[PDB]
C-alpha cells in the first residue's frame, strides 16, 4: 500500500498533507525522514530538503511557499506539477 507514484499522482493539498505533516511534526522523527525521501522522490525537485532547511527568500512564511517551489521548479523544468482537477 503505496504512497502517489508521482507529484501527479499527488494532488496540490495531498502533498500538503506530506509537507505539513513534517513542518507540523506528525511524527517520530522517522516519519518526517520517511517523508523526507518521498519529498525527493515524487518532485524529482533535486534540492529536496534544501527547501526546508536552507529556504529561498520566496519561502520562510508558510509550507505553501514549498508547494509553490515544487510547482515552480517543476514548471520551469516542463515538468508536470500535481493535478489538474
Amino acid at each position: 500500500m503505496e504512497l502517489k507514484n508521482s507529484i501527479s499522482d499527488y494532488t496540490e493539498t495531498e502533498f500538503k498533507k506530506i509537507i505539513e505533516d513534517i513542518i507540523n511534526c506528525e511524527g517520530d522523527e522517522k516519519k518526517q525522514d520517511d517523508n523526507l525521501e518521498h519529498f525527493i522522490s515524487v518532485t524529482e525537485h533535486p534540492s529536496g530538503s534544501d527547501l526546508i532547511y536552507y529556504p529561498e527568500g520566496n519561502n520562510d512564511g508558510s509550507p505553501e511557499a514549498v508547494i509553490k517551489e515544487i510547482k515552480e521548479w517543476r514548471a520551469a523544468n516542463g515538468k508536470s506539477g500535481f493535478k489538474q482537477g
